[PDB]
């Protein structure tokens, strides 16, 4: 009932933290300097505490029981496997925290002894105990975002919550290969992570277009893990079980559900006793599966109970839109409620109101929306783009604090089509690679399912194999894109974009006059910055693909 019960021990730090940047090079103009980025840290630690600990009311219907049943039987569909020791090993990430137990992730990804044999000890144990509960650290994010004035103050740290690196590996074993299996089989089309840029495009517009009179809307569930309960989650376990899995995966699964999924008792960094969570933990191995399938199953009941006519409906955690066969503003807004007081008896309510839109571009999805400019020939293209108040106000920390895995180069990548990355992303990061002369350097970056490696002067193969050429020819964005993006450089204190445009020219000559892949990108990229357009053909492109 409860979220979460506290000792009254702090959140504490691990390493100290910082919350603002010296000097941003980014929001430098000459004349002109700023600096309103800022990083969440521990300190904010016991606010977000309060807002995620609440009690949950829970009480299901018939419609919810039924589109549980249609669930269990999509699920018996699937058959999964246990990992290998050795398999999980290898999907552990490079530098994920170390074992309180004489390990880390370097020696689980080599298989040393002591690593492997603790391994071995904590897989056994799932097999023997199903009921003690095991032991998490809970700590703040360190986060990055732009101050925003208006919308409100600083937002609080997240809180992540995990268990140790060996209960980490053996989750892995008994659960990897059903978190890439589940989610598809019982959803479908709806399952929003398996989708690239272009396919989520393709899939919004078809939905939209299949309807007569469309109207959808985003529900934001307020603190969705906390929102999750015991039931939920016990629940989720018997989903799984529904799936053909070997006797050994589904002793582990129970344990695994019983005695950290459920629940389970919290230390801080210092090793205190922290308090004792009744709700998702957001660092465990079924967090997004487990997000993605409940939100599913009780949005897909709540349509049904609000009478949501035709839904199609796409899920990405706790991130949900619904697009709906409109039946009058007057009668949509009536039935969004239903749909709002449906979710909320089945414990999940709302953050901000959910509200009917009938205009493609102002629906976010998955945290993006679809836009559309012309291509080279002047027909329409659409695209996914998004707000990019966060992403650069990351990029110009990361410019400073180089970490390990960049957001920036993700950013990139993944809107590489939009106005906003082409004028400044990668304008300015292209002067900064030339500055340091670490243009073939590879970085890396994630797509959250994975960190991969690349080099920025393999940026225009990469672009056009994900976003094909037109990424590289897009012109005549819509005036709410644009209102938008210079929105964001105005909150960051950032030279706008008619800056930017003059910057691009230096840095395209810049990289052509160093020849080589460093002119391709100069030319391929930064070609909407001069007048007389080069003409650009097709690149060795079709010559790799890409997994996320
Ligand atoms: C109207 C022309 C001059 N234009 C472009 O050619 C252009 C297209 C794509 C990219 Cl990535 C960059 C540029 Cl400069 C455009 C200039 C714009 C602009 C420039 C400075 C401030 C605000 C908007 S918006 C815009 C467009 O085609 O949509």
């Amino acid at each position: 009932s409860m979220s979460y019960s506290w000792t009254g021990a702090l959140i504490t730090p691990c390493s100290p933290e910082e919350e603002k940047l010296p000097i941003n090079p980014l929001s430098n103009s000459l004349l002109r300097y700023h600096n309103k980025v800022y990083c969440t840290t521990s300190k904010s630690a016991s606010l977000r505490a309060k807002k995620v600990t609440f009690d949950r009311m829970q009480v299901l219907d018939a419609y919810y029981d039924s589109v549980l049943k249609d669930i269990k039987l999509a699920a018996s569909k699937v058959s999964a496997r246990l990992l290998t020791l050795e398999e999980a090993c290898q999907l552990t990430p490079p530098h994920s925290a170390r074992s309180k137990y004489g390990f880390g992730a370097k020696e689980v990804r080599s298989l040393s002894g002591r690593a492997v044999n603790h391994i071995k000890s904590v897989w056994k144990d799932l097999l023997e105990d199903s009921q003690t509960p095991i032991p998490t650290t809970i700590m703040a994010k360190n986060e990055v975002f732009c101050v925003d004035p208006t919308k409100g103050g600083k937002k609080a740290a997240r809180l992540i919550v995990y268990p140790d690196l060996g209960v980490r590996v053996c989750e892995k074993m008994a659960l990897y290969d059903v978190t890439q299996k589940l989610p598809q089989a019982v959803m479908g089309a709806s399952y929003g992570f398996q989708y690239s840029p272009a396919q989520r495009v393709e899939f919004l517009l078809k939905a939209w277009a299949e309807k007569k009179d469309p109207m959808g809307f985003s529900y934001d569930t307020r603190c969705f893990d906390s929102t999750v309960t015991e039931r939920d989650i016990r629940t989720e376990e018997s989903i799984y079980q529904a799936c053909s899995l070997p006797e050994e995966a589904r002793t582990a699964i129970h344990s695994l559900t019983e005695r950290l999924y459920v629940g389970g008792p919290m230390f801080n960094s210092k090793g205190q006793s922290c308090g004792y969570r009744r709700c998702r933990a957001s660092g465990v191995l079924t967090t997004s599966m487990g997000n993605t399938i409940t939100c599913y199953v009780k949005a897909l009941a709540a349509c049904k109970a609000a009478g949501i006519v035709a839904p199609t409906m796409l899920v990405c955690g706790d991130d949900l839109v619904v697009i709906s066969e409109s039946q009058g503003t007057e009668e949509d807004e009536r039935n969004l409620r239903a749909f709002t007081e449906a979710m909320t008896r089945y414990s999940a309510p709302p953050g901000d109101p959910p509200r009917p839109e009938y205009d493609l571009e102002l629906i976010t999805s998955c945290s993006s929306n679809v836009s559309v400019a012309l291509g080279p020939q002047g027909r329409r293209r659409y695209y996914l783009t998004r707000d990019p108040t966060t992403p650069i106000a990351r990029a110009a920390w990361e410019t400073v604090r180089h970490s390990p895995v960049n957001s920036w180069l993700g950013n990139i990548i993944q809107y590489a089509p939009t106005i906003w990355v082409r004028m400044v992303l990668m304008t300015h990061f292209f002067s900064i690679l030339m500055a340091q002369d670490t243009l073939d350097q590879n970085l890396n970056f994630e797509m959250y399912g994975s960190v991969y490696s690349v080099s920025p002067l393999d940026l225009p193969a990469i672009i056009e194999r994900l976003h094909g050429l037109d990424a590289f020819s897009l012109h005549t964005y819509t005036p709410h894109e644009l209102t938008r993006v210079a929105s964001a450089l105005r909150k960051l204190g950032a030279p706008p974009l008619r800056a930017w445009k003059s910057r691009a020219r230096a840095v395209r000559a810049s990289l052509i006059s160093r020849g080589g892949r460093a002119a391709v990108c100069g030319r391929y990229l930064f070609n909407w910055a001069v007048k007389t357009k080069l003409k650009l053909t097709p690149l060795p492109e079709a010559r790799l693909l890409d997994l996320s």
